[PDB]
Parts: structure tokens; sequence; C-alpha cells
């Protein structure tokens, strides 16, 4: 007689207890997702930093090497002054055309990566 | 009688606690999606600057290489009587050629670019 | 009177418990799509770092060889222009015949360190 309020309230209480179980699972899941995202952000910063260091050193050495090759070419055109220069002695499809200096443009790409990482410290 | 009404109060209270928990959850999911997208965007932007830097190092390296190889020929000429370069400088591997990896590096840049294309499909 | 002030309530309690089980179901779906998405981001980081380090590795190796050959040439051009004061007197530079930095080991160091970060993705 009353039983049709006891048993039905019973099924309510057991089911509410499941909802708290499901909520519990979910919470632990979310705290772990946040953990993993933090750890991913961290790997990104460190890799960007390692990579950019490597680019900085490649760039600086490239610029030094270029300055040396520029001077070598001069001192070869001088030693070949009798024989029309390199443009005339080694004979390529273009041969004598200048060497691009991309040190500033690469430094600017390093700057942009560094700017992007500063961003990770605010989000 | 009051056992029924009182237990109904308890249940309604638990629903109130549950629905507020679910809300904070939904707020946490919204903050997480914001972060994952912001992260994706930094990866793409970073990777772009990076391969742009790689492109320009590789291009100039290959140009530098072209001139050095010509410079060796021009020097080997100017030193022919004394056995070219690899007799007047003396080294355990003087004559070892200079690798030209410019196409392998371009292939890598293509691969980074192809990986970043796939971000626009999620 | 007496009988509805129980039944009506229980039905709205049930119907709310219905919507809760629903909102939960939808949350669990969003969580699964977030987890997959993090998984693809991590894979895209590992792959992109791998290609970038391979490019660095090749740029570095060839840069080293070039530098070795430029050093040779510097000595050769100092032998040829010697009676005229070497290369530093003839070329005229505020530094001119400066030494060339050799950062190959420092670059390889950075390569190692990236491989090291990427290793840890296999350990989580």
């Amino acid at each position: 007689e009353n039983l049709y309020f006891q048993g039905n309230m019973k099924q309510i209480e057991d089911k509410i207890e499941e909802i708290l179980s499901k909520i519990y699972h979910i919470e632990n899941e979310i705290a772990r997702i946040k953990k993993l995202i933090g750890a991913i952000a961290s790997k990104i910063i460190k890799t960007a930093n390692y990579t950019t260091n490597a680019l900085f050193l490649l760039n600086k050495e490239e610029s030094e090497i270029r300055d040396h090759v520029v001077e070598h070419e001069l001192a070869l055109n001088y030693l070949l002054a009798h024989q029309g220069g390199l443009c005339n002695v080694v004979k390529g499809p273009m041969c004598s055309s200048d060497i691009d200096d991309f040190s500033k443009n690469v430094s600017d790409m390093i700057d942009k990566v560094h700017e992007e990482m500063k961003k990770f410290y605010h989000e």
C-alpha cells in the first residue's frame, strides 16, 4: 500500500548514487586531462627553445661563413685578374651571382617563435 | 508520513548538489576546449616560423656550397704545379666532397607543411 | 489531494534524473572527443619535431663540411697572397680573417635534447 512510495523512492536513491559515481569518474578524468595538457604545453616550450637555439647557431655560423666566402671570391677574382675572373674561369649557368644574406630574416623567425612562447606564460 | 516528505527533501537537495557539480564540469570542459585550440594554433604558428627559418638556411647553404665548390676548382688551378689543393694543405681527408642535402631538407619542410595541413581537418 | 502531493513530485524528480543522465551522457561524449584530440596533437608534435630535427641535423652536417673547406681555402689563399701580406692585408677588413665559429657540437646537443623531450611522450 505504502510500498509504492518506498520502493520507488529506493530506486531513486540508488540511481542518484550512480550519478554521483559517474560524476566522480568524470572529475578525476578532467583533472587528468588538465595535467596532460600542461605537460604538452611544457614539451612544446622546451622543443621550441631547443630548436630555436639550434637555428640561432646555424644562422650565426652561416653569416660568418658567408662573409668568408665573399672575401675568398674577391681574392680569387684578383688572382684571376689576368684571366677574366671567376665569371670567366669556372664558367657556370649563373656562377658569379651574389650569395643571399638571410641572417636578419632567420633572426626575425627566431624572434617570432620567442614571442609565441612568451604567450604560454599568460593563457 | 514525515519520513516520506523528509526523504523527498533530501533527494531534492542531492539533485541541487548534482546539478551544480555538472555545471562546474561543463565550465571546465569549455575552458579545456579553449586551451586545446589555443595550443593547436601555437603549434602551427611556431612550426611555420620554424620551417620558414629552415627554408632560408637551406637556400643560402646551397648557394654558399655552390661557390665553395667553384672556389676549390679555382684554387686547385692556382696550385696545379704544387699538386692542387690536397697536396699543399695536407689532410687525412682533404678531397672529401661537400654533401648537398638541400632536397632532403626541402622534403622535411614539405612534411612539416603536410602535417600542419591536417590541423585544418579537426 | 493527499495522493498527488507525492506522485507529482516523484514524477518531476524522475524526469529531472532523466535529463541529468542525458547531460552526463553528452559530457562523456565530449570528454572522449577531447581525449582523442589531445592524442592527435601529441602525434602531430612528435612528427613535426622529428622532421624539424632531421632538417637541423642535415643543415648542421653540411654546414660543418662547408666550414672545413672554407678553412682549407683560407690557408690556401694565405699561401698564394703571402708575399703580398697574406689575406688579411690584401682584402682589408675591420676583422677580415676572423676565426669561424664551429657550432656543430652545440647544434647536435640541441638535437639530442629535442629527441629527449619526444621520448617522454612514450612514457606517459
